[PDB]
RNA sequence: GUGAAUACGUUCCCGGGCCUUGUACACACCGCCCGUCACGCCAUGGGAGCGGGCUCUACCCGAAGUCGCCGGGAGCCUACGGGC
């Protein structure tokens, strides 16, 4: 009875966590399995996150991609079974939690909005990389 | 066979001839020619609007790129003053 939600969590054996930490207001990509018609495809897709939606396990993030002069935006669920690979590529300040103006007021006005939050750089740098030396011996 | 009147004269009506005049007339005034209207054809201006081309003013965003800066709380060659 009073495990009324643990119960969902229990149901959570579909649970990952090779998934690298992030935060809104930096750019990443994904890689997705799309029925490609005949097959399946890794689609690369590079964008800003936006929005982020936490939930535990349905936590969902949503990716913007200005691709061939579009605005588009993208939302995907943290734990969804086909992320093959994610990696990071950048980092930036974030000031606000969600950010519905970068629709709006999309260009290099961005570049300037962003900027490289380059704290958490030298985090990434260093486990990323100094750690390294932790396996090799 | 017998056997008259008057023309003073050309002002005025008519015909013809000649001179001059005018013309847009010339199979020659039964001529020539004008404009509306009616019919068909032709381009055409105006004209509620419709479709394009070109140019200019202002503002927003802005690819590749040279040039000025930072090149720093990282990447990298180090030729460790530096260079990408
Ligand atoms: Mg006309």
């Amino acid at each position: 009875m009073n495990r009324g939600a643990l119960i969902k969590l229990v149901e959570s054996r579909y649970v990952r966590t090779d998934l690298p930490e992030f935060r809104p207001g930096d750019t990443v990509r994904v890689s997705y399995k799309v029925k490609e018609g005949n097959r399946t495809r890794i689609q690369d897709f590079e964008g800003i996150v936006i929005r982020i939606r936490r939930n535990g396990f349905n936590t969902t993030f949503t990716v913007r991609k200005v691709s061939y002069g579009v605005g588009v935006e993208r939302i995907f669920p943290l734990h969804s079974p086909l992320i093959q690979k994610i990696d990071i590529v950048q980092r930036g300040r974030a000031r606000r939690a969600k950010l519905y103006f970068i629709r709006n007021l999309s260009d290099r006005e961005i570049r300037r909005k962003l900027r490289a939050d380059r704290k958490r750089i030298d985090k990434d740098r260093a486990a990323e990389r100094a750690a390294k030396e932790e396996v090799q011996k």
